[PDB]
């Protein structure tokens, strides 16, 4: 029912017609924070910003500001926090925001660098014996283990609030074949990863909302989390096939602009969810 749909706009080719249209009425919030002068070296980009409804606050007395948005799907029942690939000068902030919120799985769309270009700061330490220090935020960063599968990676990090001497176990996530402004390679591999994920035990009830993230914190991200909230939904509604995939990704965009940065990750996003919804 939801791939009738699909096979039409296949066949008329209205993929960047549909993408167009949810992007002219997408949600238009203030963020004003985000703008402010003291903030420019916290964005990666000038054009992507949190929503002030929604911004994550850090609770630190200096500034409080990161960018990074909480995503409430109420209906579904799940939370996400989307955020950029943190800066070299934002690392600690980003820990602090793990720490603070109470998340325990980071999930990481893309690479450190693509096609040349730095996208996201090396955040997390690659050697168990070369711990990372984050001197502002009061936290330390050891990597434990890593599992090294064909197209992803899940480590083991333990990460210490250095004034309490408390741990916490942090799983990360690492989808490594995901190109930036594109696609996994097939619905498959992106649901495997996605199910992993959900079955770690990191997205459990007595957690924080995980930290989901790309170099941007909306393409990828987007893809990611719109696909991961409809599948939600055709388990939970009476009536699955009532799930529009356009209205969710509405709803989504209320808390973050720009979820979704080309049409065809609105195309996977709509197979990933046929895919999976058989499975
Ligand atoms: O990482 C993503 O999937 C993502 O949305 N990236 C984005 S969104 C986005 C940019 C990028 C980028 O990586 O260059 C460049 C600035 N315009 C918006
Ligand atoms: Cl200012
Ligand atoms: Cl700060
Ligand atoms: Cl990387
Ligand atoms: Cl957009």
């Amino acid at each position: 029912e939801m791939e009738k749909e699909f096979e039409q706009i296949d066949k008329s080719g209205s993929w960047a017609a549909i993408y167009q249209d949810i992007r002219h009425e997408a949600s238009d919030f203030p963020c004003r924070v985000a703008k402010l002068p003291k903030n420019k070296n916290r964005n990666r980009y000038r054009d992507v910003s949190p929503f002030d409804h929604s911004r994550i606050k850090l609770h630190q007395e200096d500034n409080d500001y990161i960018n990074a948005s909480l995503i409430k799907m109420e209906e579904a029942q799940r939370s996400y926090i989307l955020t950029q690939g943190p800066l070299p000068n934002t690392c600690g902030h980003f820990w602090e925001m793990v720490w603070e919120q109470k998340s325990r799985g980071v999930v990481m769309l893309n690479r450190v660098m693509e096609k040349g270009s730095l996208k996201c700061a090396q955040y997390w330490p690659q050697k168990e014996e070369k711990e990372m220090i984050f001197e502002d935020t009061n936290l330390k960063l050891t990597l434990i283990s890593e599992d090294i599968k064909s197209y992803y990676t899940v480590r083991q990090l333990e990460l210490e609030n250095l004034t309490t001497q408390e741990t916490r176990e942090i799983l990360h996530f690492h989808y490594t074949t995901w190109p930036d402004f594109g696609v996994p390679e097939s619905p498959a591999s992106f649901l495997n990863f996605l199910f992993k994920v959900n079955e770690s035990g990191s997205l459990s009830p007595e957690h924080g909302p995980v930290v989901v993230h790309c170099s941007a914190g909306i393409g990828r991200s987007g893809t990611y989390c719109l696909a991961d909230t409809c599948l939600l939904l055709m388990d939970k509604r009476k009536d699955p096939s009532s799930v529009d995939i356009k209205k969710v990704l509405l709803e989504m965009r209320k808390f973050r602009m720009g979820l979704i940065q080309t049409a065809d990750q609105l195309r996977f996003s709509y197979l990933a969810v046929i895919e999976g919804a058989k499975f």
